[PDB]
């Protein structure tokens, strides 16, 4: 395990460039994605919560293509607006379902250092 808690202060700067190996030591489920939501990582954990491989979703559209559940207001459009002010922080719960057992979350998304994070665990 990578001894980092989901939801804390500093969490951009301790997984500041992480390497997909260390990712995948986390007790959580992390997304790197682009402005437009590409796919940059995505780890271990995430792919055990949602089935998807981790390693054949880099390069797909999170909000296109992977997860279209999420393209909400609630979610998307969160996401949008903090990647569009350059400024993301926001924690809130939702529900993941598509071509899956409907699987609730809480999900971080904040602002990286590099890209833009979603961090990710059952609730
Ligand atoms: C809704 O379509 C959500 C799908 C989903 C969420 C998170 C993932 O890592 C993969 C698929």
């Amino acid at each position: 395990m990578e001894h980092v808690a989901f939801g804390s202060e500093d969490i951009e700067n301790t997984l500041a460039k992480m390497d997909d190996g260390q990712l995948d030591g986390l007790a959580f489920g992390a997304i790197q994605l682009d402005g437009d939501g590409n796919i940059l990582q995505y780890n271990a954990a995430e792919g055990d919560i949602t089935g998807r491989d981790p390693k054949q979703v880099i390069g797909k559209n999170f909000f296109k293509d992977v997860a279209p559940c999420t393209d909400s207001p609630e979610f998307y459009g969160k996401f949008k607006e903090g990647v569009a002010s350059g400024n993301l922080n926001t924690m809130f719960e939702y529900t993941f379902d598509y071509q899956m057992t409907p699987t609730k979350v809480k999900v971080h998304m904040k602002k990286a250092l590099s890209s833009y994070w979603v961090f990710v665990k059952r609730v």
